[PDB]
């Protein structure tokens, strides 16, 4: 086939470092690290508050990989839209590019939780201007009905 798109190494830092950010897990380094589903599902106890996550932690990465496609699909806001946000498929075939996608819905979820307000001022500055960046392209465009090319598109830079 022709090749994929590629993730851009700035929005990775940027999404990786939030990660790390919110110490459910020890640090991590490459998106790759985050194929086996445990600290999205982690990410989404916190936005819930609950410890529903923890029983399907038992579960296999594909298993825990619909729960997260599950959540993202739920939460959307058109649950009714034709082109899901996620390829599972994608993911475990090892897609960094589908896993930063996952990795920014959860950041947009989270930051519409009842959490209290991240301390953006933690990053370094190149941190917080991609993170900047990424907060408007959600603000501008999640809403919308090519999200996932306009997504891809964004995250190759
Ligand atoms: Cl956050």
């Amino acid at each position: 086939g022709p090749m994929g798109m590629t993730l851009h190494a700035t929005r990775g830092a940027a999404l990786l470092s939030w990660v790390n950010s919110l110490h459910v897990a020890d640090p991590v380094e490459a998106v790759l690290q985050l194929q086996d589903c445990s600290i999205f599902i982690k990410i989404i106890d916190r936005i819930h508050g609950t410890e529903e996550g923890q029983q399907i932690l038992k579960q296999p990465v594909s298993e825990r990989l619909d729960f997260v496609c599950s959540f993202l699909q739920k939460n959307r806001k058109h649950p009714s839209s034709p082109e899901c946000l996620v390829s599972a498929q994608k993911v475990l075939e090892g897609s960094e590019l589908e896993l930063a996608k996952m990795t920014m819905l959860l950041l947009y979820h989270s930051t519409m939780s009842s959490k209290s307000p991240r301390d953006w001022e933690q990053f370094e500055y190149k941190i917080q201007a991609e993170l900047a960046v990424i907060l408007k392209f959600v603000l501008d465009h999640e809403d919308g009905l090519n999200l996932n090319e306009d997504l891809e598109n964004f995250l190759q830079k």
